[PDB]
């Protein structure tokens, strides 16, 4: 939306299902928002897909540094509190350190320090 | 790897890559890091891929209730800082009430209010 | 054969080589008693196979709730002694925690609690 | 997991489903765990499969002895007090002299005495 | 398993028959212990194989400077006596100094001094 | 080179590039040196190969007991820092208990204990 790790980020561009936002002063970053309404294609409501990631792309060859993506897929019928239960839980373990290592080293949480 | 939303997670499964975490306690909730080292396919030394998923199923149905994935794919040699500045923006941008939004409302980030 | 968990097991068939017993008061719970013996089909004496399993349907709708069975398969030749060790050990690991929840959880033997 | 019938079992294998134990002290007994969990393959949810196996070799030849194994089978949406039944009247069952003689005697509970 | 030659290895995979530490400092140093059961293909019970080997490659462009390998087949047969007698000759003559000039100089114990 | 594990190795035979040494008092143990220059086949100035093997060959019969052997691969250009700390960690790994199991159990250092 904005000013995300102290850099500034306006819109760009704005689809149907995707909004996506750009830092303009670094002209590296683009964060995009994407959506997916659930479609009842059976007995089931169908899954509400959403998508939020960041791509760095250095502005001198065009070559893609790398991409962090958050992906949700959720049924229609479920709660608030399931689905405040899945960000809570995944963003816990993002701010842990294993996450931090996953990313950066290829590393499993199972090293027994 | 360990309580996230004050929930317990112990280690469900291991494999070469993926550690699976369960709560055993609402038999609900599983949390998984997934890893996928670079390959060096061409002159690029490849995509050091990584992948943090929380899943909820009810146990009794087995239904999905939801799934958020949190999905990494960064060059092998970009070095920290793009790295650290990849989860820094990620981070922000969750923890920013337009995902929360995205999520829950399937709400993009272009409301006047 | 007679009482067990509280629940009075009274003989509901018998063949040749099975003996079924049903509880008859919440008329769900049949415990059956079955007998292979060995065949010298080759310079081994065989292998004498026992089975005693324990089925509960529910008596409205007949959807079998689960099924525990414990299955033999020693050398008609083995020892006493190896037949004694297996059943004592098979019975200490059901006594254990272990079995419980790999029961009940699927959960496997291997956390760090 | 542990201990049984004073023999000490430890981890020689682990699996994405299955744990194996040794003895390590005599070199002939193999305790496994076994996991597979309830696929919900129509309206019902699935069955989920347990197994627990005790398997002696004599390590100068390497043939098998016999097996002792304890497997369940039961409905994922079954109540915790269902599997409690199912695995306490089948250990019961397993206490009592009859199952003592189906092992080591091939013989039904069905004498006169 | 733990800290070899002031640097820490935490385990970084874990496969079925191999385990595998990564240093995670230096990202340059593995350590792989890997499993072989010995095979009763014949008469004889098999060898039972082994290995410890430590493997550096240089982490900015991927040269391998070297490997040190230990490797074991052993009948499965074999004593511990034997086993013992075994690592016992090996270790000592690797802390003697002929093993360090084979090593680093190419020098066989031949030469007059 | 000389007396290990208590035992006298005196030289058995000497070639070009393998020295070997004989117990001469259990007629059983056989030490061997053996040495592999690097071949330049190519820009790389090739990989030097050591070799430090036991054998234990049961002298009435002539069955092999087992084989303990230290081999080594190593970049003609990698530097004594390199080529000392890969003993180094080898060597340290040896002397952990982790080995010890890995031999004579083929237990690899993944169990809870």
């Amino acid at each position: 939306s904005k000013v995300f790790n102290t850099q500034t980020f306006d819109i760009y561009s704005t689809e149907k299902d995707v909004v996506s936002l750009r830092d303009f002063a670094n002209d590296k970053d683009t964060l995009a928002y994407k959506r997916l309404a659930p479609k009842r294609t059976k007995d089931s409501p169908g899954m509400a897909k959403s998508e939020l990631k960041i791509t760095r792309v250095d502005p001198t060859t065009g070559v893609l540094i790398g991409i962090v993506n958050v992906s949700s897929s959720i049924r229609a019928d479920a709660t608030a509190a399931d689905k405040t239960a899945l960000m809570a839980i995944i963003t816990a373990a993002q701010a842990d350190g294993a996450w931090t290592e996953l990313v950066t080293d290829q590393r499993l949480p199972l090293a027994t320090v």
